[PDB]
């Protein structure tokens, strides 16, 4: 149990040392000043420099979709020094590292977008824009239908109320997860999911002492979150498919290989 | 530097028996090199020789384990590892340094026993009947060549406190902190040598060699004790050694 509770401390130091953006941060933007993007006009302006180089010009819907990207991008970027403070992340097999990558990114960002996300809209630009959801639904199919499920999952995820604490070790479990395939080492990765997911248990029972169920809640989200990442990239291999004129990033375009 | 003194201290505060005691009785020990000595020196209950002294073996190694254990608390930053990672680290280490710390009550013809006592030549631990005397003599040979290099309990002391804190153990959950406790030691073991052994030549990049020869002698070792565990049925294990097995 003393074991479980220094383990949970040092995943929460590697979430607080390699975020940009914590939910506790996120939390105050959001209830207080943020430039509103809601249309057309205010991206423009928000481009030109009140909010903040992307594949050349074209149209809003894409415009949009880029920055997107640009954004799933950074947080790759983070996510992957954030797993190699893990204990023991960056002692597995380098090809088995990079597996846990490739297939749990996108999990880990959808379910970090919650932090940053109310009914209303986002955060952007390290919280200097707030993007509405109602203009982003406003975008073109296929760009507004692979956006609007995320906000769907978020809202729900929110209603649990985890801190930043509870999605360090929340984060740690979908990063850690045996089940990814071409792993060399399973028993391994799952023996480290095992013990994060026994430390996640542990600190719920500490910090969440009059939830109920929320640890089994958690474990049903995890499920959810692979639904919600096979449904998007089925959209996006819809969009590399329908959208020529449409490029993506090569860190995204090697994890969809 | 004070942290070789440190660790030098703990040593001797852990180990009653030292490379400097064992080397002032080895130059009277009674002399065991028969049924007739080993029944005048004279545990699970009396079996036939060969297992009487494969037990005498586990009861060395069983006290070795419980001060290598209190050794360890004193060598910084051990205790503040996760418990988990402590007690690998004690699983698959204590062999290697016990290995290690028997060159220091060996020579060429056997070892000292129960205490500075008494005197067990090697050619009797290798009149045992197999497997006991096979699973004996290959510390023999390792420790012969380990005392060419002549180090003395100061150095013994940091390469024991080395030995312990391998980063490579299977299921360590926090490898770069035990690495990196392993490294303060190295590097105060080529220090300790180029102070203590200023003439002689290569001893740390040697010691580390050793350290992999150990690792090889323990599996070895670990082995060996498995088919005895099949083969052997009738002999008991002290289950503080069935635990690291
Ligand atoms: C379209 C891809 C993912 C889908 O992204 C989604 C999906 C649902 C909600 C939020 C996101 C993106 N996101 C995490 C942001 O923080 C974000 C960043 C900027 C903007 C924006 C709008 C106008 C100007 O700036 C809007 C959102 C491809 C990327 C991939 O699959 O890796
Ligand atoms: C056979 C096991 C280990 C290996 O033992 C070895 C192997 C090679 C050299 C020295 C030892 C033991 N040793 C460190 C002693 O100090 C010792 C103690 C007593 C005697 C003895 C002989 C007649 C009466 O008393 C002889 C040796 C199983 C136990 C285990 O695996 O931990």
């Amino acid at each position: 149990v003393a074991d479980l509770k220094a383990f949970s401390k040092h995943i929460y130091n590697a979430y607080l040392k390699n975020f940009n953006m914590t939910k506790k941060k996120a939390r105050s933007i959001l209830t207080g000043a943020p430039f509103v993007i809601h249309d057309i006009e205010t991206l423009w302006q928000a481009e030109k420099g009140l909010v903040w180089g992307l594949p050349p010009y074209k149209e809003i819907s894409v415009h949009v979709f880029y920055r997107c990207q640009c954004t799933t991008v950074e947080t790759v970027r983070e996510l992957t020094e954030f797993a190699k403070s893990i204990p023991s992340f960056s002692s597995l097999f380098l090809n088995d590292q990079v597996t846990l990558l490739k297939y749990g990114v996108h999990e880990a960002i959808f379910a970090m977008l919650a932090s940053i996300v109310n009914k209303d809209g986002l955060l952007v630009a390290n919280g200097s824009g707030f993007v509405t959801r109602e203009f982003l639904r406003s975008l073109r199919k296929p760009f507004s239908d692979i956006i609007e499920p995320k906000f769907e999952f978020a809202v729900k995820f929110n209603a649990l109320e985890l801190d930043d604490s509870d999605l360090a070790l929340f984060i740690a479990a979908i990063i850690l997860c045996g089940d990814r395939p071409g792993l060399m080492n399973v028993p391994r990765v799952e023996a480290i999911q095992d013990t994060i997911l026994r430390a996640l248990e542990f600190h719920l029972q500490a910090n969440h002492p009059d939830a109920q169920y929320l640890f089994p809640k958690l474990l049903q989200k995890m499920a959810d979150l692979r639904q919600l990442v096979t449904e998007h990239a089925q959209m996006m291999q819809r969009i590399k498919k329908t959208e020529t004129e449409t490029s993506l990033h090569p860190l995204l375009q090697e994890i969809y290989k």
